[PDB]
C-alpha cells in the first residue's frame, strides 16, 4: 500500500505473506522523502501503525523557526542532540516531539524529523550521527500528518 | 545549614554573600554520602531546593532490587544507561526515577542515585562516566526523603 506522493512525502508499506500472522503484519515499510526512499524490512506493522497514531505532531503544533531556516545539517544535529542528550547538558529531559520516524526505521537508525514553519513544513532526515550527510525535503504544513491518517484509514 | 547526618546522609549547604542578591540566594550545596562530600559552590539554592522537592522518590516508591544487591560500579553504569539512552537503544524515553542529585550536583556531574530495598535503601553516586570509581551508602528507607523535606522546613 502507498499512501501520499513520493516526490514530497510519502510511505510505502506491505506485509509479507510467509513471515506474518494473524496477529502480527509483518513486512516492509519505507518513507519517500523529496523522491529519496529509506526502508525496513523488519517492520511490524501494526505496532508501528499505532506508534505513528501517537506522534507528538498528530495533536500539537511543531513550529520551530530556527530549525526551519538553518542547514539540514545543522539541524539534524541539533534535534539529535535534543533526542538524546549528553551528561554535558546536565540532567536534561530527552527531547522527542520532532521525531517522526516509525519505530522499524529508528530502531534501523534513521531519524526523521518534522519542522513547521508558518503554512510550510520540512521533513529533516539523517543516518545515525552522519550530519554531515542529513538531508531534507519541503512540505505544505498538514502534508505529513493527512498521509499517515491516510495510511491508518486504509488498513 | 546543615541536615541530617553526614556519616549516613546530610546536604550542607549556604548562601555566599556576595554572589547573592535579595532575590538569589547564590552559594555552595553539598551531600554527605557514608562520610564523603561531594560539593558545588556554583548553587542557586532556590533553583536547587525547589528541583529537590519534586524528585520522583519525594512522592514515589524507588524500588528496585536488582540495583540495590548488584555491585555499585554495575548498578551506577545500569543507572546513567536509563538516564542517557544513545542511539543503540532506538528511541527509547530517559528514566529519571532514581536520579535525586541536586542541579549544581548533577550540573557538575555527580550523578547520585536512590534505590530502595524493602526497609532500607542506597544512594549510588559517581562522577559522570566513572563507573569503576562509583561508590554507594547503605541508608534507611525514608531517610534521604527525610533529611530533604527538613532542608526545605529550615528554608
Amino acid at each position: 500500500m502507498l499512501s501520499g506522493n513520493p516526490h514530497t512525502f510519502a510511505i510505502w508499506c506491505d506485509a509479507v505473506e510467509s513471515w506474518s500472522t494473524p496477529a502480527f503484519a509483518n513486512g516492509c515499510l519505507g518513507y519517500f522523502m523529496g523522491g529519496k526512499l529509506v526502508w525496513s524490512s523488519n517492520s511490524t506493522l501494526g505496532v508501528d501503525l499505532s506508534m505513528l497514531s501517537r506522534l507528538h505532531c498528530m495533536r500539537n503544533t511543531v513550529e520551530d523557526a530556527e530549525l526551519f531556516h538553518i542547514s539540514p545539517e545543522d539541524a539534524y544535529r541539533e534535534l539529535c542532540n535534543r533526542a538524546f542528550p549528553s551528561m554535558d547538558s546536565g540532567a536534561e529531559s530527552n527531547d522527542f516531539t520532532h521525531l517522526v520516524s516509525a519505530e522499524s526505521l529508528s530502531d534501523e537508525g534513521y531519524y526523521i524529523f518534522l519542522v513547521e514553519y508558518d503554512e510550510s513544513a520540512k521533513l529533516i532526515y539523517g543516518f545515525k550521527e552522519n550530519s554531515r550527510e542529513a538531508g531534507e525535503v519541503v512540505l505544505v504544513r498538514g502534508e505529513f500528518q493527512s498521509v499517515v491518517r491516510d495510511v491508518l484509514a486504509k488498513s
